[PDB]
């Protein structure tokens, strides 16, 4: 089963879920083996306090039920990294809005703008049309790209000069997207390291002012992160959600990387949404989140 996910998960596999198999074989279950299994759930980027919380679970539990060898821990840890998971799995719903808005945030990267245009090509698969707004105003490059990729794609792209208000071209969007029917609006942001205040104030205005064209809008918004970048994804979530307030995640480049194992930290830190992982290349590996198939590719030893 699941033997495409288990191979983009080939690398994180090694150190996580059947990775654990090795770890446990032929050992007692003592202070020593959980002091071994709390550092490389570290070494494999879980987090301090998501691998404080399984340890502290696991022991307990091994305790009561009186387990006498460490292989029997792989099964209690497959519920409890199998439940951080089932928590955070919802997909994405766009039906019915007019248009339905999703504020796409995160810090610059090949993650975020290849999640837009992934996203937007299966939309439009799905039946949808799809507008975009190149709303990181000041990175004269990133709007070209965009605008080049919309053309490309025959999909609509608003965007106005280099240093506009990305408040007002998304707002503007929005008023182009409604008149011009559209189902899915998805609006780009400027998402520069320097100087957090500003991108937070940046990041306030632009939903303040949607409301005035439709008090449900953004409908989402969408982090992306980067799985192959380890903590930062998680300090990212932290930063973006604490501004604007999270609705969903994409979690990109989970193949090739043997640092899979911040999925959980993501789940666990802030309980929002999994909408997405990328475990490929084609528009299609963009994949819905699927906890349970995600947990058997991690786990299970067979193909």
């Amino acid at each position: 089963g699941f033997a495409r996910l288990k191979r983009s998960l080939l690398k994180t596999k090694e150190n996580l879920g059947s990775g654990f198999i090795s770890l446990f074989r032929g050992k007692k279950i003592d202070d020593d083996l959980f002091e071994e299994l709390e550092e490389q759930l570290l070494i494999a980027d879980v987090g301090v306090e998501t691998t404080r919380k399984i340890i502290t679970n696991l022991t307990e539990g091994a305790s009561r039920k009186q387990l006498r060898d460490a292989e029997a821990l792989y099964g209690l840890l497959k519920e409890e990294m199998g439940e951080i998971l089932a928590k955070v799995d919802e997909p994405l719903n766009v039906e019915g809005k007019a248009p339905f808005v999703i504020l796409m945030v995160g810090v610059n990267g090949v993650g975020k703008t290849t999640t837009i245009g992934k996203l937007a090509r299966q939309f439009e698969q799905q039946g949808k049309s799809v507008m975009l707004a190149a709303g990181d105003t000041f990175r004269a490059a990133a709007v070209e790209q965009l605008q080049v990729w919309g053309q490309r794609n025959n999909i609509p792209v608003i965007a106005q000069h280099t240093g506009a208000d990305s408040a007002s071209v998304i707002f503007d969007a929005i008023q182009a997207a409604k008149a011009r029917n559209i189902d899915v609006l998805i609006a780009d942001t400027a998402g520069r390291l320097q100087n957090k205040s500003h991108l937070m104030e940046e990041l306030k205005k632009i939903v303040r002012v949607m409301k005035k064209l439709d008090v449900e809008a953004p409908h989402e918004v969408m982090l992306t992160i980067d799985a192959s970048t380890g903590q930062n994804a998680v300090s990212q979530a932290k930063l973006f959600h604490e501004a604007v307030g999270l609705t969903g995640i994409t979690l990109t480049k989970l193949d090739g990387t043997a640092k899979g194992g911040v999925i959980f930290s993501v789940a666990d830190q802030f309980g929002i949404p999994i909408r997405y992982i990328g475990v490929g290349e084609r528009i299609e590996d963009l994949r819905p989140f699927k906890a349970d198939d995600f947990i058997e590719a991690l786990f299970a030893r067979e193909d």
